[PDB]
């Protein structure tokens, strides 16, 4: 029951990605189509409308080839072994184009700034409790819960912290997968992450503009990092109790359907005197999707439910400025006042 | 013509008067959803039924407030479609009629404002012989403000939601700040403190029955593009956030260049977020501004004032933990004389 729906959804994920092509071309035949059905002396006002329309195309077949090699890498997997044609949903469709975003911001040059805001406050924090002048970081025990494409995990790594990411879903760890374990040279990939946006385009070049990635060489760990990454949901997996010094979250408590029971298991697996480091809003990802759970707090609910648990607060700044896969060629974009905080299961 | 006119009337009265059945439906699931929860959860939290409802109460005044919209103008499902734009409608309040829409006003319609000013001062014009057309005029604050400086200015909407609004606000209001709206209410995710989400605001800030006299203001229904059909007829036209919700905004140059007189302008402020890019079967061109650009210049339009990255937001919850900005381009072009 457990191994035979993790095999479907498996595979679900495995032919949206094989399912890209189609979907993208099809969106740029209807654009087609449509200029098409304009009147002529329209149509002569854009003599390079069409042309553009084929560089588009050349770049859907692009991010298709990228996707088709991570297909190939998680099919012949050593430990994949245990799993064994339909049209994708259009919701499995928008996580992928979700996914192509976050290689910018997990592993390109271009997605500096926004880890800058995003993660370098979480590995501050950490570095702040547990000191290299006081602390072995091979001893210290970090979960990364929701790690998503692996880049914040993969830094604490790179301290020599005893780092663990985790990720419930096969977008990311497809994904992920493939960036850690065969991108071993900087830069050598490429893709185009905004070639689903036609609208608030002010150049019509910004559309079909690449990144690249990985701007780092993840095998650049040095000898003595303890690293590695997790498939599962993280309340089934990490059951154990008073195991981790500390847990670090990034844009992940409003995923749950239910955030109490996130920090349930955040206090629970805690060891006495660790942290839980938090940085995000509160999008909560279940909000509007029909015969699901979503339990939707205000940041002041939260933090009351964690003071009732026994959290003591350490650290509490809200307004802290982020993006997230944000374009900024773009003439519509959107920004995050998340909080970040530092709570502590008390000794 | 008037029976197509007539269904698309009753099913918007229809939508107004579901608004409070709606809203209760979305409380309902959250209710039921916490009360499914185990008991020594739902105790962490003794506060959350009676939020729920003081959200109920927002809701069934909003619910008012809407119903009087109706009858001053004057039970089925209404489509999530109409109810977005229902709540689309109560946030525009906050932008056009609110102290709290102030920012966004003058982001938004000042710098079109001193465009007018600048390109009709009184040195030149006679400010009440210059004949100004505000396309999708919404709420028609920007409209007003246009007439309030001795302009003869029209405000023409083709959504029925704005006109019963714009109405409303404009010929049925005197007092300043007698009426108020819960317009975050409906937002759950992404708030600081739960009273961010039952928050008031009021309206009008202004008193719009204070026309100086001889002023010439006005408003009109229907597709711009059908009503106005005069070429050589205006001497400014001004749209704000208004082109991108062309089917093909090539088609709303065209009308521009068309009804403009020899020597009038077109002033545009707005991002291009295409309004019909994501819906089956409708169609939808979606240029670049580079092309809209080059499409104006072809045209023959002389450009005048091209300022990119103009900062603006709209109908923005300033309280949210989330937050939406447009770098909007502002032109001036004139048709030749
Ligand atoms: N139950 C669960 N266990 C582990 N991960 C989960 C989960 N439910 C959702 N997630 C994942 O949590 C991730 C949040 S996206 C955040 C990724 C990254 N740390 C960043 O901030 O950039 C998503 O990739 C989502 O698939
Ligand atoms: N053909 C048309 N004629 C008149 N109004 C139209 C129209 N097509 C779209 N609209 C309207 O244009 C409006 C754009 S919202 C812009 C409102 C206001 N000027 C502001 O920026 O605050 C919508 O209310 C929509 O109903
Ligand atoms: C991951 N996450 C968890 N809480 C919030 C988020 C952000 C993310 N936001 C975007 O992708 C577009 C940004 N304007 C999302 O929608 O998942
Ligand atoms: C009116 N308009 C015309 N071009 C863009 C817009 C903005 C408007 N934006 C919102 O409602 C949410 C923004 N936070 C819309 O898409 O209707
Ligand atoms: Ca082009
Ligand atoms: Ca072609």
């Amino acid at each position: 029951e457990e191994e035979r729906l993790e095999r479907e959804h498996f595979w679900k994920i495995i032919n949206a990605f094989r399912y890209y092509g189609t979907s993208m071309h099809e969106r740029v035949n209807r654009t087609e189509r449509q200029f098409r059905s304009l009147p002529a002396n329209q149509q002569k006002l854009l003599p390079q409308f069409l042309l553009h329309l084929d560089k588009i195309r050349k770049c859907i077949d692009h991010n298709q080839e990228i996707l088709l090699t991570i297909v190939n890498d998680c099919i012949h997997m050593f430990e994949n072994k245990e799993y064994g044609i339909m049209p994708a949903s259009t919701f499995d469709m928008d996580k992928l184009k979700s996914t192509l975003k976050q290689f910018v911001r997990d592993w390109s040059e271009t997605g500096k700034a926004e880890r800058d805001a995003c993660y370098q406050p979480i590995i501050k924090e950490i570095l702040k409790n547990f000191p290299k002048e006081r602390w072995d970081p091979s001893k210290v025990n970090i979960l990364v819960p929701g790690a998503g494409l692996g880049r914040l995990a993969w830094e604490i790594a790179m301290l020599g912290y005893a780092c663990q990411g985790n990720e419930w879903s096969f977008f990311m760890l497809f994904s992920s997968n493939f960036v850690l374990n065969r991108c071993s040279e900087i830069n050598k990939y490429k893709l185009y992450p905004w070639i689903h946006q036609f609208s608030n385009n002010r150049r019509s070049a910004d559309q079909i503009r690449p990144i690249f990635f990985p701007d780092v060489d993840p095998h650049s760990l040095p000898p003595g990092s303890n690293f590695s990454m997790t498939a599962g949901d993280f309340q089934e997996i990490y059951s154990e109790c008073n195991t981790w010094d500390c847990i670090a979250t990034c844009f992940f408590i409003d995923t749950a359907h239910n955030v109490i029971d996130y920090i349930d298991t955040i206090w629970k697996i805690l060891k006495p005197g660790g942290i839980w480091i938090n940085l995000g809003p509160l999008l909560y990802h279940f909000e509007n999707l029909a015969n699901e759970l979503s339990i939707e707090l205000s940041y002041e609910d939260i933090k009351n439910v964690v003071l009732q648990y026994g959290f003591k607060v350490e650290v509490e700044k809200e307004s802290v400025l982020s993006t997230y896969t944000v374009n900024d060629l773009s003439m519509m974009k959107y920004y995050y006042e998340c909080v970040l905080f530092v709570v502590r299961k008390p000794q």
